[PDB]
């Protein structure tokens, strides 16, 4: 139909220009936040193919890489009632909820590695956003606050995420070495403005 | 083989920085002249889906767009004998032989404003380069250099080149606006390094 792609490619010319400045993190997160909020709040701009759930995981479909690899953009898809690993990030990052809702559980450890929740769960709503920044808390479990829905959130990570080396950490406490790949191997075409 | 999408990857962020010093055109141009040149050097890069002919017309298939809309780059897919109108860009511009061979005849305007071939043709072999702007020439009319094989160019412009207002020129040598567009509505994912 109306599919709103212009509200995708204001994100992230705006969020590129915001970038051209080098701010330093926290001015960044600050300046960012309005932006994502604006991005997603309303749901009427998301390509279908980037949507979609699937029975078994949860998706990231990506949705841009800026040319410098300064940033990424993602769709997080969750099934119902699906949840990741404990694991990092290790870059400062965005979070908006488009749909559903999404719970966050920061973690930390004890002095033999093994990983324990800290601090209490936080519910992500339709519109919210939260800046991350790893120079804070950086280890956390997410997971569909539904049962029976699909939840997705628009993330931004300062890198290609599926570039980045990161750990899962096991109840026992190891650190196991991932890098989480997407879940399209072809990005939808925002730019062909030959529709009007 | 595996693609070597690392080298257009290299070649996006590379064009980037050159782009964030705001060179003038003729040094952006003599500047770019030698990436782009590298990047069609060999021909291990392209996905299949980005270099396929169509029995009917010439095929543009949208590669990359800057954040900022600063570049774009796109693959131009000639089957047998295919030809353009003579037309315009408005913006700077590299093209890059990558298979095949395309001739280029640029043109001049008279006094009353009517378009000839204005001095020789040009043929582009494999891993040559050549530049375009208004300032340096910009009008053209662009054929495969062959009517037995495909042919494709690699093409580097300074905007999203798709949504560019341009025109084809007549005999009359009037304007006839139009705005190019992609053959492709997803992009390749060059960005999933979990592959290896
Ligand atoms: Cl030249
Ligand atoms: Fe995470
Ligand atoms: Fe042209
Ligand atoms: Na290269
Ligand atoms: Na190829
Ligand atoms: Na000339
Ligand atoms: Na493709």
């Amino acid at each position: 139909s109306i599919l709103r792609l212009d509200r995708l490619r204001q994100f992230i010319g705006e969020l590129a220009t915001l970038l051209d400045s080098r701010p330093d993190e926290s001015t960044l997160l600050a300046q960012a936040h309005p932006l994502l909020a604006e991005l997603v709040h309303q749901d009427d701009w998301l390509p279908e193919d980037c949507a979609r759930p699937d029975p078994q995981r949860y998706q990231q479909y990506l949705l841009h890489v800026d040319s410098r690899q300064r940033f990424s953009v993602v769709s997080f898809v969750w099934g119902p009632g699906q949840i990741t690993p404990v694991h990092d990030h290790r870059v400062w990052g965005l979070i908006g909820m488009l749909r559903g809702a999404e719970y966050s559980q920061p973690y930390a450890f004890d002095a033999g590695g093994r990983p324990h929740p800290s601090g209490a769960r936080r519910r992500l709503e339709p519109g919210e956003v939260e800046a991350l920044s790893p120079r804070i808390g950086d280890v956390h479990q997410v997971s569909n606050a539904f049962s029976d829905r699909t939840s997705i959130s628009i993330h931004v990570y300062g890198a290609n995420i599926g570039a980045v080396r990161r750990a899962v950490f096991s109840a026992e406490g190891e650190e196991k070495p991932f890098i989480s790949g997407y879940s399209n191997s072809r990005l939808p075409n925002i730019w062909d403005l030959s529709k009007e």
